[PDB]
């Protein structure tokens, strides 16, 4: 990885920024590899604050992938994000699911078309039933495509485990547990309602946003339970029965691109 | 975006102010939009500082929005925030939602005449009922009108969680639990009463202010309770009993335009005068 | 707000101190405004660093304004804060209350002389007793006019709940509950003693300083309670036991030290 | 050490990253030495920010160091393990512990092939039987070989317990408790099954991942306990029921089994 | 106060030495007054780093005094104590109060004696009975004379609660409750033995310290109790029976004390 | 003192270092009184920068030391331990006492051969009995000699607690409670076994080390309890039954152990 023998910081975050690369470690190895040829990464080496520029361009990126990912129309992100799908699949794959775990493709067409708008007691659809029908294989492939982000209730106890719904446009709630619906009807009433919420971030003050779309599975029906009253009306629920077993189910990034490109219409998307 | 290519500081921060940009990343993204036709947006991505300038841009707009929102007497402070809101409105909103929850208007207009003064043991307004009463929409849009902030009982084990009333003009704790009763019971008496508290803020220092005005909404009624008896007389409950909502439409839904409406009819008698 | 348009740092201090402005916000935001008619507040907004210039100059503030009062006498010290209150006012004020509450004035004159000397075991005033009789109002009110702090419990979780501790000549702890008195017992009875107690400031380092006199208000009779036994001896109760509202100001109690002050041994 | 007398850091980075040297104080130490021979050392203990200059050249190179093996296939990584690893080695040493432990080699052979890969369901294989039968032996030593991480769940105290996965190409989890079974069966199905999970870290950002390939030792054979039905699919568990007390697996003993069965692990590059 | 208007350190450093001046707001404050009559003071409200040159102030001012006070051994650091003390003084008011306490003298000067020397085991003295019998007063007095440093066990969920033990040469823990004994019998043990001890430290590097001297004030007899069994060794216990409060120990008590139990302490 | 009337950062490093000066407070001290004839202690007194020079010797220095000791030989270093411990002293001392708890010194010396070598199993070594019987101060006299740590359980809540493992060459736990030994029981099994482990810091560079040999003092007894089974064949205990509870009580020194060491050097096969 040679590293020896006037640097400008903009054409290095430019360059980070086109590669989408985030993390100090990678622009700084990266970069240095671009240095055979690429005058500013050959300059950046001959700099004796190279540790220095590598953290501030980390830094530089971070604040603009996250700041253009805020910044786009729900529609216009999934635009995106459609750009982004890569392969070619088939909306038809999606369909045949919902087919097999007897659900109208309408009902879902509607259920995420409201939910996408982030509308209040609309914004939060769980994935219900027994283990191995699919649900986690389903609703982990949609936030794959939305660029959703992954939320652990295991690291609950921190108050920081939801810093990430300052960020993302859609976030998932993997396998609920009672303790976790109820968490839910404790603390988080106002994100299924579309009312603020003060989300804490580690090194920087807390900020109140409205809480993007939320999806959750579960072998918990909520919908069925008494103690989880509040939740009936902000829930929309899915129910699936059927195995996915051998030793048959997986859908794909261009699977939602597809699904999106044909439904737009009827998503209300335009 | 295009992030490449003398700065002045002030400038973006002008800049930054202008546009109420109080936020790291949206200033820096928005300012390097604006990079196309300005020549102090381009010479920051000339600067290979820029992090640092986006850094010490948030810090000096968030000083002066704290301190110009500090400075600003109640009316006067109302007064800028009817200026900020628009659209078609009516007090008459609100007044035909309090009378559908069989509230005579002036039970309102008292308490919040006194609410809006920070006088003690009146510094707070909960409203009570069972769920979809319209208990969070009202102080929701309130809390909107005014430019409050909502504090979250989720962050309480962090000492920040309240760092919000150090900025603040009123402030809205949502759906307390009886966990949040207890927490306020126990450790929040003066802050409820609207009296100096000290602050804790994470970077900076501490900070000693007057509690800003507080609303609560909550299922549970604490004036009925004899284990939260000691909150009894700082806390004036609302009993909202009557249902906003079949999960058909929702009825009722108070605008900013409705607020503005709202104290500029009743500036009088909420003794908002010179 | 104007915030675009060679900078002394020592000015822009002088100002803030004259102003005793010493919080970063409103340094920032109140010097940008002088910037109209100075030419030091225009030259500071030319600067590419008056973001650590506004930090610089509160931390400046701060170490002086300290300074200045932890130099003074607790009489040169009420003098001082004396001479800053305004309005019309009369002690009678101070005794009335007293007498409402059934209380001798000479007995809270006595206990009050002692409490500004900072006399351990005398180091801490708590008025107790039902809801609405005045309580949090005295010791507000007195608070304010000595410039003391308020303590919040609520952020006894951290380190520098304290810190204040090591500025004022008095603080106050607002709505002692059961939980606040039992941590002030097992943690902090030196604290109420008015000895040395080592206080965590923020980014600098801890300071070993006496404690300074201390309010407590509570409902909770201390005196009463067998379990705070070890608090009995270095709390000084008075019962508030009479309802109300009524209001004592800076001016009463400027009016109260001035005629009382031979009577409180402030030489 | 002469610590007396232009610089240029990127060469003293140049020269760490080649020496393998990550570590302040080392760094600081051994270009100090090389320096009655160095015009950059001599010029970097003339410099008064010499110990920034340290700092920074560690910095920079644990980045290149972290990034370039971040980079790697598994195979290819695994290849850098072998030459990493030195010393007096045989294959025969593992062969026979299997041996007298009654696993087929095959069967090991086959699960760690599809290990390597984290295949679904093929991710974590447990080392189950009673206290004393060579496991943590085992584990560790092919984990050490790996150069990947040990994890030990306590109990709730072990929040950040997690925190390594966000890095290793490969874990051990050493002694699962009846608890961190449980906790297996709660919340890191997903972790098993190929989906992407937060890792909460102490003082920096959580991240989302794959999970690396686990290793697990217990007394507990999830396999029969039926209150940890979900895992059973999930979970690989080779039995060991002979007590110990000789063997010893080395890095120099993985580097021969690795490079032997190297096309029987299906890591063709 | 004026703050406003070449600028040496070493001297700004030099003045606040010599003021004994240890503290940032002091220092600051204080210079700013002798800018009137000094050029150097006046350069530093002319420098545009002030805020940082008080800072380093400060920590260079502490580097120093820190590094004189480990520097002497015992004997000659109560010589430089009791050169500090002034006024009228006795050791006849200690002597007064051990024998109002119904305590020989000698009986304090023996534990004492090896207290100062940090013997293990010997380390810790505690001074325990019911409320109002001096314990807090005398202690209070000896460690101010010292110069030691107050433990505030309200900060113990800090780790540099501890720090100033890097720091003094006796210190104390007033008031302490069962909470804070059952710490130390958990936690710290070997610094009550005067044993060696990790101290955290906040800008600078771990310290391992011999724990100095302590001592504690208590209500709680912990002889007497078999749950603090593993304190009964470490721990002189002197028991307070006799209310009090008039009796008050000053500086000039104690440098009479030390000047007059000079050898009887055992200080060569 | 004097600290007042171009600089050289490598000079006072060479200087703190030949000196052997480590700690800030020592180094800012010391330099300041080398000014009379030093004249780089000299220019040192006119920076505006004073502060931070000390801070970044006493980094450099360190730096430097640890940085020998790492790449000594175990053997090489308790030789210069040897050679760093000074007094009047004998073994005798320390046979005196063993016997004294009715052991044989031999016991001792063959454990300590293997837990120098940092042998799986036998990496640490335990000094179990009632309060007052030798324990902590047999301990702390070899962990001083060996210019080893002492770690503080105070602070175990917080991993930074075993910062000092990257470090140091020896470890003493000393007091260990029912608290500290589940800590081992679960953590440090690592520890005991020569295989690698991963230790941080407040200045965050997160390392793995061979952790050192320890010593651990308690009032418990690990191998009659079975909550702790696993330790029982990692930990080698030496029962000190026998009390000291009568001016300046029994006490083993650096120039004990100094002597004790020279004289077994190679029964304890140190030999090189
Ligand atoms: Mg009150
Ligand atoms: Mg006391
Ligand atoms: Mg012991």
């Amino acid at each position: 990885t040679l590293n020896e023998s006037k640097f400008d910081f903009g054409t290095m975050v430019q360059w980070a920024y086109d590669h989408k690369y985030a993390e100090e470690s990678k622009i700084a190895y990266e970069y240095a590899l671009a240095a055979g040829s690429d005058s500013n990464a050959r300059a950046f080496l001959a700099t004796n604050s190279q540790a220095k520029h590598v953290k501030d361009c980390a830094t530089m990126v971070r604040h603009y992938l996250r700041a253009e990912t805020q910044a786009l129309s729900m529609p216009a992100y999934i635009k995106a994000r459609c750009k982004l799908a890569t392969g070619e699949g088939s909306w038809k794959s999606i369909l045949t699911f919902f087919n097999y775990q007897n659900i109208e493709l309408i009902t879902f067409i509607n259920a995420l078309k409201l939910w996408l708008k982030g509308i209040p007691k609309k914004n939060c659809l769980a994935f219900i039933g027994p283990p191995n029908t699919g649900k986690s294989m389903l609703c982990n492939s949609l936030i794959h495509f939305l660029g959703g982000s992954v939320l652990s209730f295991a690291n609950h106890k921190s108050h920081f485990w939801l810093a990430s719904l300052a960020d993302t446009r859609a976030a998932l709630v993997d396998d609920a547990t009672h303790a976790c619906w109820r968490y839910f009807d404790t603390y988080l009433r106002n994100a299924l309602d579309g009312y603020p919420v003060s989300i804490d971030r580690k090194h920087k003050a807390a900020v109140q946003i409205k809480a993007p779309p939320l999806l959750v599975t579960s072998n918990i029906d909520v919908q069925a339970e008494d103690r989880y009253l509040y939740l009936h009306s902000r829930v929309q629920t899915f129910r699936f029965e059927q195995p996915c077993t051998d030793e048959p189910f997986n859908i794909t990034d261009a699977d939602w691109k597809s699904f999106f490109v044909r439904l737009w219409g009827r998503l209300d998307l335009i």
